[PDB]
């Protein structure tokens, strides 16, 4: 198995913010994928599948959640798929997002929220971020 | 790279209309996959990855979004996926579908909102709709 | 085409249970994925892609979803993938998960719900789970 995928997973102790970590049991990065500066690099030009959900908390705002591509020649964030979710007991709100893409050698992938501190990471499998080539 | 894929986009001109379009950066429709009459046209037998996301937005109905299958063979409309959700600020609504399927030389795929009027594609990758063959 | 993959629905007569079938059309089960005690059966290591949704509906609690995975050697269940949500006319409320793991030769998948009770099968297409190797 020699195709370029990552699966990387919020790491459960960052307060208030979204760190992408793959050293966990049921996460990937493998061959040629970096992450590098909370971004995953892309090792080799071809159609990526990428996808990323996160899990929103909260007890008693507008919550989004994007997947940018930063080109390697042009250095500038494009949103590839984005969303918006509006919502004392709790409440949850997930958001996935997943699509192909081609994408070009050196571009990077950032799958960010704009509010980290109402994420819930509280239990495995809840806010995760992957690609594969196909 | 010869695999069957498109990834195409609301048209964020088009008012009460779900238009999809490939002709947009960050959109696909290579190898052999067609756009006609707002659907996408399979070019060969095999098992195909599909997927959609719509986004609904208002402000002070159920809404739902389908994908269809019509067979070459059966002329006949069959869903695949399908899922409904039920909602002065704005609020949002997301809804993803994506499955496996196979599907046969000439078959059609919609991707269909029962409220056009409601969608947001204010900003890209809000609302798409992609198949890859695998 | 000689994948594993299989993309199984709900059995839409069950009461109060999330049954996955596959002999509907527009399934799957095919080279080598066996579907036992409603869990599907990964015939060879690699990496698959693994997905689900499910439709929650009700009139006038917290709803969660998730995937697990039971390894052939440690015959424990670990969530892959998780969400959850929290909600006289109907209301509805989908849930998807879908990610790439790399799992080994007889590894077991369930795709569950805390409360079938809760599940919308009335249509097709609202409720599923699949894999695909990659
Ligand atoms: S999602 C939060 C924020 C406000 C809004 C206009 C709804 N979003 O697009 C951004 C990310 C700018
Ligand atoms: S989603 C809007 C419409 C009504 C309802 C029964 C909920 N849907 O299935 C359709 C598409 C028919
Ligand atoms: S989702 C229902 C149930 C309660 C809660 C803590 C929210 N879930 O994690 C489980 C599955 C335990």
């Amino acid at each position: 198995s020699d195709k370029p995928v990552a699966h990387v997973v919020a790491n459960p102790q960052a307060e208030g913010q979204l760190q992408w970590l793959n050293r966990r049991a049921n996460a990937l990065l493998a061959n040629g994928v970096e992450l590098r500066d909370n971004q995953l690099v892309v090792p080799s030009e071809g159609l990526y599948l990428i996808y990323s959900q996160v899990l929103f908390k909260g007890q008693g705002v507008l919550l989004c959640h994007t997947i940018s591509r930063i080109a390697v020649s042009y250095q500038t964030k494009v949103n590839l798929l984005s969303a918006i979710k509006s919502p004392a007991k709790p409440w949850y709100e997930p958001i996935y997002l997943g699509g192909v893409f081609q994408l070009e050698k050196g571009d990077r992938l950032s799958a960010e929220i704009n509010r980290p501190d109402y994420l819930d990471f509280a239990e495995s499998g809840q806010v995760y971020f992957g690609i594969i080539a196909l």
